[PDB]
C-alpha cells in the first residue's frame, strides 16, 4: 500500500522541470529529512491519470526504476513523490558536452546495460508491463550515476518522435499493445548513448523524420556517428540495427538483448565503472 | 502492492553466504531478470518468514534492504533481495588487515544513513520499531550506502551487546544505534575484554558501557565532542534520556555538510580496491 505524503511535509518546493508528461519540483520531505522529487499537473480525468502512474510505479519497483515514495492526493496538490536523482537524466550527460566533455565506455555500456535489466523487469512482471515512452529524457542518474527509469505516462499493461517505431505512427490494436515497442526505443537510445548525437540531427521537421523512418530510414551508421574507438563495436552495431529494425517480428526480446550484452560488460574490470564517474566529478568540478 | 513471488527454480547459482539465527543467507542469479540476488532461507517457521516479507515489503526506503520477492514453495522457503556486494559494517570496521584505513567521511555518511533508514521506519504509521540493529544487520552496496536488513523480531507500535538493559520499548533502536556509533568511532568490538555475554550483561545492567577514553576514541577524531555527546545520550540507562532519531539527523546534518562528493567516492574506490586485493 502506498503511503500518502501530506502536501505541507513537502518542504522548500523548487522547480526543476516542465514537460509533457507534467512538471517536475524538488523539495526535501520535513519527517523523512531527505532530498525528494515531485511530478505535479484543477481536473477530474486528470486526476485519474496521475493515480493511473503512480499505481504503476508502485507495483513495478525494481532496483533500476524510479522509487516511488508516496502520493501527495489533497485538494490543494495532486503529485507523485520519488527519490531525487542528483545527477539528472541521460539527456543531459549525452548532450551537455561543455559540462561533460568525457564520458568514459565504461559508465556509458554500464547505463545501456542498466536500462535493458529495468525495461527487461517490467516485460517480465505478471502481467507485463509496456513502457511505451523511453527515451533518455526518461533515463534518470542517481548520485552515482545508475539508472532509474522514469515517467510511465503512457505504459500499458499486457523529437518527441524519434524513439517511436513507424507502426505506431497510426496506433492500432494491431499493435496498440505490441511487445516490440521498447526495444525500438532503446536501439535509438543505444545509438544516442553511443554517438552523443541528436537522432535525425541534420532533419528541421520533425513530420519528415516520421515519413523516412517510415521508409525504412534510421540514425547513420558510420565512423562518425559511431566512432571506431566503441568497445565491440560490431556487436554494438548490430544490438542497434536489430532493436530498430522496421520488421517488429525481427527486433529481439531484452532478455536476449542482456544474454548478449553480458559477457561485453564483463570485459570491463568493476572499478573501472568507479574510474569513470570519479572523472566525471572531477573535470566538473574544476569547472 | 502485491509482493512477487518467485519460483525456487528460477534461482541459479546458489550458494552460501552467511548463517546466523534470523537463517541461512545465500547468493543467487535470477534466470530472468538476470541481476545477482541474495536469499535468506530456513509451520510456525513459515508465518515468520511471512511476517518479515510482508514487513520489507510495507517498509521501503532509500536505506532499507529491498525485497525482490517471496519463494514460498514446499521444498524451499526463502525471502529475495538485492544482493549487496560489499558485506556489512561489521567486516568493514573489524577486518584491519583488509581495511587499514577507512576513511572518516564515509564512516560519517554511514551514520548519517542508518539514521535516515530509522528514522523512516518509526515514522510510518504506525511506527515501525526494528529491534535488532547491529552492524551485521547494517548492509553496504556497491558504493558503500547503507542497506538496513534482518526485521525478524522488529515491531509495529553479542547478540545482547546492542539491547537496552530494560529488556533483559520505544527506545531500543535509539540504544543500538549508540553502540553501533561507538563501534564506527573506535573500530572495536564493545567490550572487548569479556569473555562470556552474561558479563557485559551485568555490567550494562549497572550503568557500564563501552568505554571513552583516548585509546577507545582517540583524541584526533573528527567532531569528537559532538559525537561523544550523541552516543552517551543514545545508551542512557534511564530510557527517558535517549533522543530520537530526530536528533541524531540534527547533530549529524551540519557533520556530514562539512564533506565533498569526491571525497566519498576516493574512500569508496579505496575500500572497493582493498577488498579485491585480498
Ligand atoms: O533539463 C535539465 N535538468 C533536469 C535536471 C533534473 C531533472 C530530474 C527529474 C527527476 C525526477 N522526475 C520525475 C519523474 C517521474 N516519473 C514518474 S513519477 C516521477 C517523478 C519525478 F520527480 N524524479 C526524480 N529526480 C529527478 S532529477 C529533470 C530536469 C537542465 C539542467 C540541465
Ligand atoms: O559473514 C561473513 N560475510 C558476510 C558477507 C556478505 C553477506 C551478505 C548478506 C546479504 C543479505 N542478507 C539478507 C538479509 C535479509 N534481511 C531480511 S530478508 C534478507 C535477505 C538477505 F539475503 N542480503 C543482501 N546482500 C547480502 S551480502 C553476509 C555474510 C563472513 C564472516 C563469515
Amino acid at each position: 500500500a502506498l503511503p500518502t505524503i501530506p502536501y505541507h511535509k513537502l518542504a522548500d518546493l523548487r522547480y526543476l522541470s516542465r514537460g509533457a508528461s507534467g512538471t517536475v519540483s524538488s523539495a526535501r520531505h520535513a519527517d523523512w529529512r531527505v532530498q525528494v522529487a515531485v511530478k505535479h499537473l484543477l481536473l477530474d480525468s486528470e486526476r485519474k491519470d496521475v493515480l493511473r502512474e503512480a499505481e504503476i510505479l508502485h507495483k513495478a519497483r525494481f532496483s533500476y526504476i524510479l522509487p516511488i515514495l508516496g502520493i501527495c492526493n489533497e485538494p490543494e496538490f495532486l503529485g507523485i513523490v520519488t527519490e531525487y536523482m542528483p545527477n539528472g537524466s541521460l539527456n543531459e550527460l549525452l548532450h551537455r558536452k561543455t559540462e561533460y566533455p568525457d564520458v568514459a565506455w565504461p559508465l556509458r555500456f554500464r547505463i545501456l546495460h542498466e536500462i535493458a535489466l529495468g525495461v527487461n523487469y517490467l516485460h517480465n512482471m505478471t502481467p507485463p508491463l509496456l513502457h511505451h515512452d523511453l527515451k533518455t529524457q526518461n533515463i534518470l542518474l542517481d548520485n552515482e550515476f545508475h539508472v532509474k527509469i522514469a515517467d510511465f505516462g503512457l505504459s500499458k499493461w499486457r523529437g518527441t518522435i524519434i524513439y517511436m517505431p513507424p507502426e505506431n505512427y497510426e496506433p492500432g490494436q494491431k499493435s496498440r499493445a505490441s511487445i516490440k515497442h521498447d526495444i525500438y526505443s532503446y536501439a535509438v537510445i543505444t545509438w544516442e548513448v553511443l554517438s552523443r548525437k541528436q537522432p535525425f540531427e541534420d532533419v528541421t521537421n520533425p513530420l519528415q523524420i516520421m515519413y523516412s523512418v517510415s521508409q525504412g530510414h534510421r540514425p547513420v551508421i558510420n565512423e562518425e556517428s559511431l566512432p571506431y574507438d566503441i568497445p565491440h563495436r560490431a556487436r554494438m552495431i548490430s544490438l542497434i540495427e536489430s532493436g530498430w529494425a522496421q520488421n517488429p517480428d525481427e527486433r529481439p526480446s531484452f532478455l536476449k538483448c542482456l544474454i548478449e550484452l553480458e559477457p561485453v560488460l564483463r570485459t570491463f574490470e568493476e572499478i573501472t565503472f568507479l574510474e569513470a564517474v570519479i572523472q566525471l566529478k572531477k573535470t566538473k568540478l574544476q569547472s
